[PDB]
């Protein structure tokens, strides 16, 4: 007799977008705060966030989004991460507004305290899908994000703007002072 194999495996192919197994080392924001980098004095120009994070600092991506300077950075260590946090925010004379964070991939957050509180990871599912997958493609898998975004929630941006605001107007006062007046002979 023989040992002979007899196992079937296809081999391996891209991913619904459900599977959080799956995501590049590059252009993902499932989970991760990342590095963030605000205020930028300059003119939304990635290659001066590299320029300043240089030094002591394993940055290898940047990006500059929306007309409120909004920026992300990545760094492929966390010992270089905190030498950004070092100088960024411990200079006394801070040029940027850098903050950084990590999720450790949540799981059974099945808790009011992920229903009644904001989170950054669901702004990459409305804005990535309605700003790059519906404008003149259908939504889901019209481009290749289907591979890291991995949330697939009916959601879109909808909104209307809100205001609460209270004044009242004020004006200064005016007095004057007359004293008796008497005659003479």
């Amino acid at each position: 007799p023989d040992e002979l194999n007899v196992s079937n495996n296809p081999h391996y192919r891209p991913k619904p977008v459900s599977y959080d197994s799956t995501l590049p080392p590059d252009h993902i924001k499932v989970y991760s705060r990342t590095l963030f980098i605000g205020g930028v004095p300059l003119n939304m120009k990635e290659w001066d966030l590299a320029n300043v994070l240089k030094p002591f600092a394993e940055v290898q991506s940047v990006i500059l989004n929306n007309s409120r300077k909004h920026a992300f950075v990545k760094v492929y260590s966390r010992h270089e991460a905190e030498n950004v946090l070092q100088n960024f925010n411990k200079d006394g004379a801070l040029p940027l507004r850098t903050r950084w964070g990590v999720g450790f991939g949540p799981r059974d957050c099945c808790d009011y305290q992920h229903g009644y509180s904001i989170i950054p990871m669901h702004r990459l599912t409305d804005a990535d899908k309605k700003w790059s997958v519906s404008a003149q493609w259908g939504g889901t898998s019209g481009q290749p994000l289907v591979t890291g975004i991995v949330f697939e929630e009916p959601d879109i941006i909808v909104g209307e703007g809100v205001s609460s605001k209270a004044i009242s107007q004020k004006m200064p006062t005016d007095s004057g002072r007359n004293g008796p007046r008497s005659g003479k002979p």
